[PDB]
């Protein structure tokens, strides 16, 4: 019933795709303290891929890194396209989601001031220079909450311009551990960026 | 606000438990951000293990390495097997405590739909119960803020069962250096994890 | 939203003295969800020694780490001493800065008491034991966004006595990598400390 919280379900049924449709559960929450977001996040990979992830007979890379984008529109709402179904994706209602689909959630996504759309001129004075890095969380998060089992881990914001998306959170994952029947369970991962409003 | 903020005091009084009775200050800070809770937490051991870590003389594993368990029944409170004493844990007044001990405090606990209490072994088709990850965060600590002095840290929620709890917070501590006389003082630790709400009404 | 979120702008104009004066835009954003203080931050050195950071040509100690001190009066006042220009440094109005210069910001100054003034010890009682680390948040930020590029990065709260300051964030950088032509350009770094005030 607080309209402050975007996210998936707490429990959520598979409502990501890694490598198929349906591959993973991704939970997901944004709470709105003040102009900044705090967001937990864990994946679980059910199916697929990297539901037992093991690289001592897939060396090759493709098996070794992968990434879950969520992309939206100037309204935010969650576009096809996005790694994550859209239909257990509201704002919060006890342990579940909200009746109605949300019709506005731009208070939700990365200010793109702080994380602008990067720009394809060439050109570029010194104070006029962006920042990639700005845009981005480096991390790492640790497969079944085993402090061996590392996952490099990088939240981008604004960085997809993936289906005409206005603002893009985009998790990136890679390991150079030779992981041997390890499922992609992540532990939580808190993090904030700040976020954007505007007026109407 | 006060009622919004669960902690020890900012600075306290010997208060845990880590190899024998108040033989360390725990500073922890639980302040409810929506339906989230943001928490940071100090560990300084002040007498007896590993109030002065040498593993040169005590090499055993049993010297790398320790655990602190928070432990709550259904209203929130905290249970005797607790490595925390609960005198000084209770809602903020200034910097330091509330007059009466609190009643509840659910809406603090971590949300036992997220992070389950049981745990489902061997078999995993539907896989729906099957995290354990989601219920933990691994990072590091930092001994003495010093960043050459490493302790991997993994905060659990709800997988404690000891004395009948129904939500517990743990924090476990381990190193692979070598550490010569290095007190355990701890970094502060910034981390949220989803609380619980309180019925309907 | 006013009095709730002190910070930078998002899109901050050079504001920070790194190496040599206005030689870095830092952004940093506080925004006080209760008694604790949530805070996002970057770094980007635009010109001088760490614009395009290389330990090969300058193996030396001075040209691997650095150190940003923002210092504080009793009012919460940034003061000259600061590495952070203090022009625009006020509480947030759209992407933007409320008209005039803030009287008062003690509820967003780390807790004293949690982070006492402390630092000369004379005596050591056991329950009277005292804590340097309480103080500190060492982690990683990442040059660029890239996760082979780490720089270990250290909040410190009211650690300094520069300019008869009261309180004191901190931020310590330094890195052991042989850094190859790498502007010191941070990921965004999430972090919480402690913070009150109350009076008549
Ligand atoms: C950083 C962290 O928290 N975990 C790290 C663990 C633990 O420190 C501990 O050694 C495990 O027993 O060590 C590594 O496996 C290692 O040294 O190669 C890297 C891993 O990232
Ligand atoms: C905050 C952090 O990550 N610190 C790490 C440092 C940094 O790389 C630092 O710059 C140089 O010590 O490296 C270690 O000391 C190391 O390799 O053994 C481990 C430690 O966890
Ligand atoms: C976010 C993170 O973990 N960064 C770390 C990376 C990653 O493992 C990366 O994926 C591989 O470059 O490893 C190091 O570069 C290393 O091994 O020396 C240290 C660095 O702090």
């Amino acid at each position: 019933n607080d309209k402050l919280t975007l996210w998936t379900t707490p429990d959520p049924s598979p409502n990501c795709k890694v490598s198929e449709e349906k591959d993973s559960k991704l939970t997901l929450v944004l709470t709105k303290c003040g102009s900044q977001i705090l967001a937990s996040v864990s994946l679980l990979v059910v199916k697929g891929k990297f539901a037992n992830i093991n690289n001592e007979t897939n060396p090759g890379e493709d098996y070794k890194k992968f990434s879950v984008k969520l992309l939206f529109d100037a309204n935010g709402k969650l576009l096809t396209g996005s790694s994550l179904d859209g239909n257990y994706w509201n704002y919060k209602n006890k342990d579940s989601v909200i009746g109605s689909p949300y019709e506005n959630a731009v208070p939700f996504m990365p200010n793109s001031t702080a994380y602008p759309k990067i720009i394809n001129n060439g050109t570029a004075n010194p104070e006029d220079k962006k920042s990639a890095a700005k845009k981005t969380i480096v991390t790492n998060v640790y497969l079944g909450g085993d402090a061996g089992q590392p996952v490099a881990t990088t939240v981008s914001f604004n960085k997809e311009t993936e289906s005409n998306c206005v603002y893009s959170i985009t998790f990136d994952f890679a390991w150079n551990k030779t992981y041997k029947n390890v499922p992609f369970d992540s532990s939580s991962l808190t993090f904030s960026y700040i976020a954007q409003d505007a007026e109407d």
